[PDB]
Order: structure tokens, then C-alpha cells, then sequence
RNA sequence: GCGCGCGCGC
RNA sequence: GCGCGCGCGC
């Protein structure tokens, strides 16, 4: 892909232009134009226009793991022939290698910016005067607390506190500066100057003589919106609905406090929320005697997810499918065993399967959006036949039921779907393709193109159109200060970057008073006393552990499928609440510094004053100011 | 375990 | 801001 002999297209030369002239840029053009070639035009000029004698050094920001390999990967091959020394440093090596050594002895260096932000911090790297030229990419995310922002604070600490050395060029790349909440252009305008201050930019490159060029292999499909209606009276769900009543009343017989195992609030039936609800509680509920009492839960979740399911499939397909739906999962469950809780399940299901047939083969419960689809079918196929259409749905079992009500429509006759002898690929998640239909669906970010938004929801259509007007604000604001002379813009800039930068040292969080009283750890679910907060230990000034043997017999230890390294310690294993029907997350076990440690979290304890009963609640460590005493090898 | 961003609701 | 959820990082 990116690793062919590249002849630039006009429109990246143009995008190279500012960059290439020393200035500080964001470069600002659509997913797959090829920045990632134009930010290698500039590094390889960058690099090859110091004197004999003289070297630069070049950081490349990643924000992803694939991103960074798949650059590390781009860049190394492509400075080859060049003999610059490119290296990259990610979670996976460090804390194995020594950093500013690293930076030393190459040239082009990929990064992830916390490791960068790490080495700040902790000084290793003392200046950022030993990177000539810096390039973000996905620049967009140089925004609050982002660590972008944070080596931005750097640089801006340095340039304006002003300090000796030189600063590198920096550089950006994105496919959109964004808005934030802006409503009016002037917001818009305001929200991109600040982003331009945040990177130090006093350019925005964007194409602008090579557009016929750029649109000519850019994918724009013509955006269509199309409210649709659902039915007014749907008893099919009524009596779903029902069932699930009766069945987390049945779940509920065998567990009180059902109600508060998961953190999801106000679940509602046939919804993905309710879906994650199962989730949760499947979760808060792993498989001696409470494994038998979650093993039943398990089954009655089972139904419930399957019921949930049935419900969507009814909202956007037809109640037939549904009911097809249901039929295939209980024959199912006849067949591949017969349980006292299982059998009890389906005869119940079996005491409704009558009125939920007549409700169904009722054609006055028919569904209304599936005319409206034929109908876009219909239209955009009876003008241009070989047409290719993708369709985009939002669970797996809408995707059959799509598809047995295409196969079964008369009026579809002509299609031939799937999921070259294919019409339409029917899916849920992933450009060649010249027709795409969302219907219903919750996304259209990777030669007469166009797509479809099909929705009951007025919502959607608000939030699309909105969406559409901010990219508008956008794009008027850069044209806008594009205009603008450089000079001026370098001095508004430079005063926005003073407002912030004393904005950012004044509001520093006052150091807060630690409360210096013992309180008591209990566990959140059941409330047993974990343990005392005197007993804890500060790891690294953000990680918590436990003193003591006597907490040790206070939790299980269930062991981590998944045993990922950080910079600090190594995550071994999960812990839980040693109470054997309690089991609530507690935390996980680590490998740190040689020791064999618990790493506990304060979301999975109650806060209890001894003297009083007083209890008290905290998600996050840094919220719950007691006296934080520092660990210590002792 | 912690941190960052986004979405939804109040 | 709080709650919930999704995504990413050390
Ligand atoms: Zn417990």
C-alpha cells in the first residue's frame, strides 16, 4: 500500500508547500489522500536540508498501536536508501530500554506521546530542543487533557516562559480540525484559532489549486435523509414484554438484589443498553454453591437476551421474523437438553405462542419502514441495475431477518443478497461500493456514489444535519483565516497562547488537606470489612495497594487470561471478594517490582467512619483525600 | 490498576 | 459535574 515507489499527485506537493517553508502547519485534507506520503515528503526534506555537519532529529506521535507499527513500518522502509537510523518506542518497549540513549542514537523516532509525556515528567528527557521537527498525527486530539496537549504545555512553557534553546517545527495531520460546540461561526472560528495556538500553527494547509484533482478521487456520496414511520400498535411487544416480566421475576426468586448487581440503570426491554445489562449481571455472576444459583441466572438471562432480541428484530424487521426467531432458539432448547428451569421456560413461552401467531400473521401489524426500503430498492436499482449495495444493519439477527424478507418480497425479485453473483451485502460492521443504506443503524468514516439514512428517529436526522452545518462553519472558518495576513494571525495566536498558558498555571488544583483518621474499606457488594485505610500504600503516586497478611485471606485470586505489562508493574491476575457468593471485582494482581502485590480500586469499596456508621462513596482515588502514605520495600 | 478521548442521560 | 456506555493508551 504504502510501500510502492509513490509519485506525488499535485495536490500533496501543494499540502507539502507551507511545511517545507519552516512554517509551523496543520495539514488539513480527507481520510486516504495520502498525508501519511506528504508528512514523508517533509520529513525527508527536513532531514536533508541541514548543512554537512549538522543533523535533525524528527519525532513522529501515534496514537494507536497499529498506527504506530504500520508508520514505524512506512517510515523505516522508505529512509532506507537514505541511511537515517529509524527506531520507534511504544508501551511494549519501554520500560525496557533507555530512552534518551535511544532518542540519541537515531534519527527518526515513532512515538506514543505518553511515553514522551512519561519522559518529561520524570526529566530523562529534559528538552524538547533534541527534536528538530515534531508531527502529530490525528493533530485534531491536541485538545485538553490529551497528552498531545500535554507536550504542547511543554513546548508552550518553553517558548513562552522563554528559554535559550531552539524549538522543532511542528507539524499536524488530521481530515478535520472540528468545532467543538460551536453554534456559530465566530464559536467555530474561535475553537479552530485555539487549536491552532495549541500546536503553535500559523498555517493551515489545504487544497485549494489541485481541488478538481483531490474531488475526483475523493469518496463524497450523495447524502439522502429519509424519516420513516413505525407502527402504532404493536402487541407482539406488549406480550414480549410481558414474558420479561415474568422472567426477571422468576430470576428474581433467586436473587434478591437483582436490582442492584449491575450498574446499568433503567434498562428498558428491546433496547442494546438492556443488552448490556445482561452483560453485566452474566458478568457479576461467573460460573461451588453460587456457581449452581448462577448457572440458573444464567439460563433466565439467556431467555432474556434472546427475548431483547426478538423485540429489535420486531422493531425493524417484521414480527414474523421474530417469532421465527424465538421459535428456532426454544426448539433449540428442547432439543439439547431438558432442564426443571429450562422446560419451565419454554412452556411458558408455549402458553403465548398462539396469540403472538395471530398477532404476527395480523396485516394490520405489518411494518411500514420496509415499504419505504423497497421502495428506495426499487427506485435505485430500476434506474441503474448493475448496482452494488451495501446495507447496513444494527444486530446480527436483523441481518436474516433483512435478508428472508428481501428473498421473500415480490417486489425484490431482481436482488441477490448476501451476507460477484451478489447484489447486497447485508452487514453490521467493516467505497467501491455505489449505493449504501443505514437503515436504522448507528458511522460513514473509511464513481457515483450515494447513501441513504433511514430512520423513525427525528433524532438521528437532527444530530446528521447538524453534524453537516459544522462542517460547513468549519470549512467557511478556514477559508476565512486563511485570508489573513501571517504576521497578524502569529499575534493573535501568541496572545491566545499567553491567556491559556496563565490560565493553566493559575487554576493548579490548591494541594488538598488529607484527613488523617483510619476509615474503614468494606466491599461494595456484600459489605464486609476489606480493610483498614492506614493498611494502604501508594504505588507510583496513582496506584493503591494493601499492607499486611491479614488482608491476603480476604480476597480470591482468578487468574488473567490476559496478562498485559505496563510501564510499572505486570498485571498477573483479577481478585475478588473472598465471601464465596459474594465474588464482587476488587481489583488485580500484579507483579511489581519483583513483588507479588494486590492493586485494589476504590469504586469496589464503601467508605465507613469507625467511630460513627457514617458511609461514603468514591469512584476515583484522587477524589478520596485521606492520608496517602508511600509504599515501601520494607 | 491508573490515565485520555468520545457518545448518551440528568 | 454526576451516572452509564463505548474506544484508545501506559
Ligand atoms: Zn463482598
Amino acid at each position: 500500500n504504502l510501500y510502492s515507489p509513490f509519485k506525488p499527485r499535485n495536490y500533496q506537493l501543494e499540502l507539502a508547500l507551507p511545511a517545507m517553508k519552516g512554517k509551523n502547519t496543520i495539514i488539513c485534507a480527507p481520510t486516504g489522500c495520502g498525508k501519511t506520503f506528504v508528512s514523508l515528503l517533509i520529513c525527508e526534506h527536513h532531514l536533508k536540508k541541514f548543512p554537512q555537519g549538522q543533523k535533525g532529529k524528527v519525532v513522529f506521535f501515534a496514537n494507536q498501536i497499529p498506527v504506530y507499527e504500520q508508520n514505524k513500518s512506512v517510515f523505516s522502509k522508505y529512509f532506507e536508501r537514505h541511511g537515517y537510523r529509524v527506531t520507534g518506542i511504544s508501551g511494549a518497549t519501554a520500560e525496557n530500554v533507555p530512552v534518551e540513549q535511544i532518542v540519541e542514537n537515531n534519527d527518526i523516532i515513532i512515538l506514543t506521546p505518553q511515553i514522551l509525556v512519561n519522559n518529561l515528567k520524570k526529566g530523562t528527557i529534559p528538552s524538547l530542543s533534541i527534536f528538530t521537527l515534531m508531527i502529530f498525527d490525528e493533530c485534531h486530539n491536541t485538545s485538553k487533557q490529551h497528552p498531545y496537549n500535554m507536550i504542547m504545555f511543554n513546548y508552550l512553557d518553553q517558548k513562552l516562559g522563554g528559554s535559550s534553546g531552539p524549538l522543532p517545527q511542528v507539524i499536524g495531520l488530521t481530515a478535520s480540525v472540528g468545532v467543538g460546540d460551536a453554534k456559530t461561526t465566530d464559536e467555530a472560528l474561535d475553537y479552530i484559532c485555539k487549536l491552532c495556538a495549541s500546536l503553535d500553527a500559523s498555517v493551515i494547509a489545504t487544497v485549494k489549486h489541485n481541488l478538481e484533482e483531490l474531488e475526483q478521487v475523493v469518496y463524497k456520496p450523495q447524502k439522502f435523509f429519509r424519516k420513516v414511520e413505525s407502527r402504532i400498535s404493536d402487541k407482539f411487544k406488549y406480550i414480549i414484554a410481558q414474558l420479561m416480566r415474568d422472567t426477571e421475576s422468576l430470576a428474581k426468586r433467586i436473587c434478591k438484589d437483582l436490582e442492584n448487581l449491575s450498574q446499568i440503570q433503567n434498562r428498558e426491554f428491546g433496547t442494546q443498553k438492556y443488552e448490556q445489562w445482561i452483560v453485566t449481571v452474566q458478568k457479576a455472576c461467573m460460573v461451588d454453591e453460587e456457581s449452581r444459583i448462577c448457572k440458573a441466572l444464567f439460563l433466565y438471562t439467556s431467555h432474556l437476551r434472546k427475548y431483547n432480541d426478538a423485540l429489535i428484530i420486531s422493531e425493524h424487521a417484521r414480527m414474523k421474523d421474530a417469532l421465527d426467531y424465538l421459535k428456532d432458539f426454544f426448539s433449540n432448547v428442547r432439543a439439547a437438553g431438558f432442564d426443571e428451569i429450562e422446560q419451565d421456560l419454554t412452556q411458558r413461552f408455549e402458553e403465548k405462542l398462539q396469540e403472538l401467531e395471530s398477532v404476527s400473521r395480523d396485516p394490520s401489524n405489518e411494518n411500514p419502514k420496509l415499504e419505504d426500503l423497497c421502495f428506495i430498492l426499487q427506485e435505485e436499482y430500476h434506474l441503474n441495475p448493475e448496482t452494488i449495495t451495501i446495507l447496513f444493519v444494527k444486530t446480527r439477527a436483523l441481518v436474516d431477518a433483512l435478508k428472508n424478507w428481501i428473498e421473500g418480497n415480490p417486489k425484490l425479485s431482481f436482488l441477490k443478497p448476501g451476507i460477484h453473483n451478489i447484489l447486497i451485502a447485508t452487514s453490521v460492521a467493516d467505497a467501491q461500493c455505489n449505493l449504501v443504506i443505514l437503515y436504522e443503524y448507528v458511522v460513514i468514516k473509511m464513481r457515483g456514489s450515494k447513501c441513504f439514512l433511514l430512520t423513525s428517529n427525528a433524532g438521528v436526522i437532527e444530530k446528521e444535519q447538524i453534524n453537516m452545518y459544522k462542517e460547513k462553519m468549519m470549512n467557511d472558518s478556514i477559508l476565512r483565516l486563511q485570508t489573513w495576513d501571517e504576521a497578524v494571525f502569529r499575534e493573535k495566536i501568541l496572545h491566545i497562547q499567553t491567556h491559556e498558558k496563565f490560565i493553566r498555571d493559575s487554576q493548579e488544583k490548591p494541594k488538598p488537606v488529607p484527613d488523617k483518621e483510619n476509615k474503614k474499606l468494606l466491599c461494595r457488594k456484600c459489605k464486609a470489612l476489606a480493610c483498614y485505610t492506614a493498611d494502604v500504600r501508594v504505588i507510583e503516586d496513582c496506584h493503591y495497594t494493601v499492607l499486611g497478611d491479614a488482608f491476603k485471606e480476604c480476597f480470591v485470586s482468578r487468574p488473567h487470561p490476559k496478562p498485559k505489562q505496563f510501564s510499572s508493574f505486570e498485571k498477573r491476575a483479577k481478585i475478588f471478594c473472598a465471601r464465596q457468593n459474594c465474588s464482587h471485582d476488587w481489583g488485580i494482581h500484579v507483579k511489581y517490582k519483583t513483588f507479588e502485590i494486590p492493586v485494589i480500586k476504590i469504586e469496589s469499596f464503601v467508605v465507613e467512619d469507625i467511630a460513627t456508621g457514617v458511609q461514603t462513596l468514591y469512584s476515583k482515588w484522587k477524589d478520596f483525600h485521606f492520608e496517602k502514605i508511600p509504599f515501601d520495600p520494607a
